[PDB]
RNA sequence: UAAGGCGCCCGAUGCCGACGCUCAUCAGACCCCAGAAAAGGUGUUGGUUGAUAUAGACAGCAGGAUGGUGGCCAUGGAAG
């Protein structure tokens, strides 16, 4: 029977304290094989958590990845992924390109949960500061960039 | 007449007294004088000052009460 389950996975980094045997266990597939297939499928994040769905069947489960608007910004921030020790105050420092902002805006538009494309850029800029980064100036300046200099199609 | 008094002891309001204030399960009641403070009261009576009201109050009841987002630096999970 077709069943969907949502897992806030670690991504490519394989987890030791797993919460996968509580859910997939009564469904049928080996939860250690569950943890191994998810870590191979996401891949390109390798440092980030993604809320991925698992469209499971009776014989084997399959993988389809759903990135969030906050999940796609930290993806573009090319930072070196570190070791397990996880040094404190990792809060990111860098510059994001303005083309990538429309790239999620077109991606959020295809996911079809938003305002028209003009309104998509503000709800991704409203989360860019929630990611904790700036584009040559924070969203206060981007409100200035939104009005009378809108690069919207 | 003074200072004191004038329900009764106890002489004098047995004034058609005036206007208020206060309810005390510890009421209060006249210099020296014989007993109380800080603090507090949505008890009640005054005031002071500043805001709210046909561009609609204050309660009251009944309705949205979400959303990018189940935000992330993330803690096994924290999605108000």
């Amino acid at each position: 029977e077709i069943k969907v389950v949502y897992l806030r996975c670690t991504g490519g980094e394989v987890g030791a304290t797993s919460a996968l045997a509580p859910k997939i266990g009564p469904l049928g597939l080996s939860p250690k094989k569950v943890g191994d297939d998810i870590a191979k499928a996401t891949g390109d994040w390798k440092g980030l958590r993604i809320t991925v769905k698992l469209t499971i069947q009776n014989r084997q489960a399959q993988i389809e990845v759903v990135p969030s608007a906050s999940a796609l910004i930290i993806k573009a921030l090319k930072e070196p992924p570190r070791d397990r020790k996880k040094q404190k105050n990792i809060k990111h420092s860098g510059n994001i390109t303005f083309d990538e902002i429309v790239n999620i805006a077109r991606q959020m538009r295809h996911r079809s949960l938003a305002r028209e494309l003009s309104g998509t850029i503000k709800e991704i800029l409203g989360t860019a500061q929630s990611v904790g980064c700036n584009v040559d100036g924070r969203h206060p300046h981007d409100i200035i960039d939104d009005i009378n200099s809108g690069a919207v199609e």
